[PDB]
């Protein structure tokens, strides 16, 4: 699925992620913008042969099994494929815990350079 805008600023909202450990709703509304253009079936292979799955690209080194990336931890129990859905659930809550590990938002490297320090605000602007 491919969202709206606002259309995802709500199902975000709705998920008990605005200011989730002091992150504005408009900062995960930006990265899921510039991660994935708000395309719920992106993915990403990286070079250590790891890849990348979802609206917010989740990596399979630490956080999901895909069952093709060596030696890799699986931190939130999840197949990656169940980050390719419509229903954002599951990437929602996995991402909860990355962001909770101690790196914040810099986990993801779209937000650090195009959305951190910027008017993360007009991301929601005109939204119900």
């Amino acid at each position: 699925k491919v969202f709206g805008r606002c259309e995802l600023a709500a199902a975000m909202k709705r998920h008990g992620l605005d200011n989730y450990r002091g992150y504005s709703l408009g900062n995960w509304v930006c990265a899921a913008k510039f991660e994935s253009n708000f395309n719920t079936q992106a993915t990403n292979r990286n070079t250590d042969g790891s890849t990348d799955y979802g609206i917010l690209q989740i990596n399979s080194r630490w956080w999901c099994n895909d069952g093709r990336t060596p030696g890799s931890r699986n931190l939130c129990n999840i197949p990656c494929s169940a980050l390719l859905s419509s229903d954002i659930t599951a990437s929602v809550n996995c991402a909860k815990k990355i962001v909770s590990d101690g790196n914040g938002m810099n986990a993801w490297v779209a937000w650090r350079n195009r959305c951190k320090g910027t008017d993360v605000q007009a991301w929601i602007r005109g939204c119900r």
